[PDB]
């Protein structure tokens, strides 16, 4: 595969509905060699499972809430990954009072602290973390939404957060780089996950974007995924601080 | 002129160079009745003359940092301006630290959290506290910068907290539009000011940016208050959700 | 008002509903001469009306397909007006078959050819036949749609000319500013105009956007006019190459 | 390969160092049975050797410039390839007056015209001709550059035509995407090709991106050609109207 020789980290695998999980199948499929965290042990054993059927025996615990914890995780990894080339942040998180209705109403100082903290830093976070351990030719990838460019309705705090980490994309890419390191993001499209399940009116969501969108269809999980593969590949060597957008020409067209 | 009728609230006005300074002048040019906040104890005589030569009286105390500062401050404003016409953000703030050499290692979880929270947070946190009070026609305004869209070097974590701010204007102008509230921000290039000696080589940045700028020069406090005053009066009916750039071209052009 | 002392050349006037309409009674409000220009017989008599009506009796033909049009209006210009302060470029064309149904089966190469020339070129070939009758502090101002930024349908063809054409105003912005002169556009809602007419179920645009806009309203040709006095004038000093959108904020939501 | 079971018609191999050369290598190199098209007889014999090397006897002549040329190469195509999936298109110019000095003096009606006609306009007008013989999943790209979005010194009236045709991408998508049919771009960093010698201190133009580019190198044709390869694969689905950046991150920072 394009992936061979390639030993990868994904994290925020909770279900198989994941973007994560989409994202590993691509990327295992394709001849890398994987790493999977879970953030707690209501979800250990499940991306166990996942990570045998991928073919794997690392999975490590990791809550991107806490530096020791991304500390500890990385300390874990090295035993088996002294070095590695990179890895797939796929992890959001904002109290779910954020997320509904009218956003001046909604945002609070801490559910924006917490929204940041979670969906943004953690990605340089876990740079900073494992940043000596990475193979010249490494590539970092993390995901954001629309929501980042655009006022969208009940997304809210979600939408700064999301603005604040493509901003990171490329503070982390021109960083990184010059020691042989990308930094991208992937703005995939609305797909139903655990976490989508968070937003008011997602089915209706999805619809609209069903519709209105060029490629005339929602994107899976196997269409970030094999973005992702790419991404996080040689292939892309000439891509980096990019947001590529994987919602088949949803933010292109208008008034559709 | 183009702003009487029109009571405005200015903040961070720290100095004669404040870009909040000459916003207050213009505003009070062109017919706009002020009202000034200071930040702490060290700042508020200084703050009190300024008022005093801008014709205005009203001088509170306000920390964007603590909720209870500005809800006591607006409590106090009620009592003058029981309903004015929008307010001026001009605070941005992140720790020392966090402002200079490489970005990923210059960054921490705490000056992440505080760049954003004074840096972008305090824009709503004060829209939220007013929201009543604003007359339709108000219009809220803040200051950004371009090291929101890319990544410039020293600027760091505070360029990340700008991209949050930008995302604020788009997620409040949404929200408040439907009740006559307008919402945008100035993205202003490199002035010498109090904040300005915050960051590494910025002498050289103004002059890169003399040079390589569309106009040939800088921009002054004059040019953006000229701007943030037509922003903030009924001149701009039609704009809301915008980032407005008053650095004279500097970010249109490339390899000048 | 903020424009006296200002002459300004304004181009475009087809009726009271057009926005150069619009534009010219506003810098007309704030103590600019005006100069107005007509395309053809059709139109002669019109603008003069108008022209009589906001003081001038300056009234030219000019026909910006042709360079000898350009040419000679400014020859004739030159006589009263040898030097003045910019213009208003609000001329648009694309052939009558381009505007409607699927864009690639509608566009061709003469649609196209004359799309681009007249809604773009036109803009820096009149800039060239004048580049020396301009004063230090003038600025040169055109008006684009968002058909330029996303794929809006029946637009099609005149999408891309926007397109070419903010970029004109870049490049003319980043090669003129140097000898003191501005260039911007303002990036208008849809408005029912002349032109707006030849555009299919052009109605349900403006209630679409009447509803989905931040400030819940379209915007008026009052509205454009006052950005346009602006960023004409003085006052917007500290901005050139920019792309402004008075368009009430419709297109930094979505899925509103 | 990851194009394997695609025929992918590729324009533009003037010699050895030409994008779509490269290009033509990844997408050969994945599988990918390729046609080309040759702009005349200066030409010809070369285009002939590349693909014979890439296992290709289809090369036919094409001059965009002419609509019965891209008309019979299509028909010529269709005898060996009744239906495809898909065209590189890698074709630009613009006359040698136009690419030097002030933009506004350099740009004439005519330069503007053949510019924009064979930078932009040849894309879509490959598409009319050949929108029926394109299966589902096809997928089309063009290579644009950052003179599009950004005043580029003497890249003067390409830079409108790049603008341009990024508009076509987004129109083009739009339009085709629910035959299943999607249309991309690349907007290539800076690199050393026959027509890149049209370009004033383009030498130093390559020293600069190399020195202030993340990745701190230039990006080649087989950087290029390994994302064109995924733009028209079925790995992006998910990817229409996207104008992907493979400049190594040069775009994104500022001032470094
Ligand atoms: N699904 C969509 O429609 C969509 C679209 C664009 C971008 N995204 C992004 O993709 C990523 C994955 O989202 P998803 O939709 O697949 O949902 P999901 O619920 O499958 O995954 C969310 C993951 O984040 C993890 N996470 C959150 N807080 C954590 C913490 N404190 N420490 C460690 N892990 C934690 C959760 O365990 C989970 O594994 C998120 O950034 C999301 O914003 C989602
Ligand atoms: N100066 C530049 O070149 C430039 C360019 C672009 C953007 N900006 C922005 O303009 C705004 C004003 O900064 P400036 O450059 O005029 O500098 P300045 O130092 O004169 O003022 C910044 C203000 O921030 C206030 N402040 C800091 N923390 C705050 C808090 N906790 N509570 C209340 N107020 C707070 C300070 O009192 C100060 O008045 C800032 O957002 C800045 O990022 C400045
Ligand atoms: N009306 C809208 O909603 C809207 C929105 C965004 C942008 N615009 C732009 O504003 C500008 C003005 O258009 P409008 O909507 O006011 O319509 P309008 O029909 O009132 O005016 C367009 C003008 O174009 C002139 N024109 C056409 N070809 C020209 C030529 N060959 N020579 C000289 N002049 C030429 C006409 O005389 C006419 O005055 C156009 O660029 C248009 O694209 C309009
Ligand atoms: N090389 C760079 O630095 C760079 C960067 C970004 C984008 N691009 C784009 O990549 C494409 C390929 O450029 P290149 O740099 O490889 O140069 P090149 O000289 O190798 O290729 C240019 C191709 O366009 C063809 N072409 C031009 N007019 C033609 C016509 N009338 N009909 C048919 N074919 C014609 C020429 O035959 C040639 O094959 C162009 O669009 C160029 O703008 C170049
Ligand atoms: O960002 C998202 C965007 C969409 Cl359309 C759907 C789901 C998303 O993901 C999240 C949304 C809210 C929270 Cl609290 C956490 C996550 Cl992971
Ligand atoms: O944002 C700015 C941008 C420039 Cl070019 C100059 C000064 C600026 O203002 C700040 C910079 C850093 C911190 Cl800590 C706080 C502020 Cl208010
Ligand atoms: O650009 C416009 C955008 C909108 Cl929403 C409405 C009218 C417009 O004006 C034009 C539209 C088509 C053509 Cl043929 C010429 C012009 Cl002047
Ligand atoms: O677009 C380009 C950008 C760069 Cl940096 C280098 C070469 C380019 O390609 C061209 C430039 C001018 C002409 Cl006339 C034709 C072509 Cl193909």
């Amino acid at each position: 595969g394009f992936l061979s020789g390639k030993r990868i980290l994904v994290t925020g695998v909770a279900s198989k509905l994941s973007i994560a999980y989409g994202i590993a199948q691509a990327m295992h499929r394709e001849g890398a060699e994987l790493a999977f965290t879970y953030q707690n042990d209501k979800l250990k054993g499940r991306v166990e499972e996942f990570a045998a059927q991928l073919g794997s025996d690392i999975v490590l615990q990791c809550d991107v809430a806490e530096d020791a914890s991304i500390d500890t995780m990385f300390a874990e990894l090295g035993k088996v990954w002294p070095k590695f080339d990179g890895f797939v942040h796929s992890i959001g998180f904002a109290p779910g009072d954020q997320l509904d209705g009218d956003y001046v109403n909604a945002v609070t100082r801490e559910g924006f602290k917490i929204a940041h903290d979670i969906s943004s830093y953690s990605f340089v976070a876990m740079a900073k973390a494992c940043r000596s351990m990475l193979n010249p030719g490494s590539a970092l990838l993390t995901l954001s939404y629309l929501g980042a460019e655009r006022a969208i309705p009940n997304y809210n705090v979600m939408g700064l957060a999301k603005a604040s980490l493509e901003a990171n994309v490329r503070y982390m890419a021109n960083a990184m780089g010059p020691e042989g390191v990308r930094v991208n993001a992937i703005s995939a499209g609305p797909i139903r996950t655990l976490a989508a399940s968070g937003i008011k009116d997602f089915r209706k969501m999805l619809a609209h974007c069903e519709a209105v969108t060029p490629i005339r269809r929602t994107v899976t999980i196997e269409d970030v995924g094999n973005s992702a593969a790419f991404l996080c590949s040689d292939l892309s060597a000439g891509i980096s601080g990019e947001v590529v957008h994987v919602d088949g020409g949803f933010s292109i067209a208008a008034m559709n």
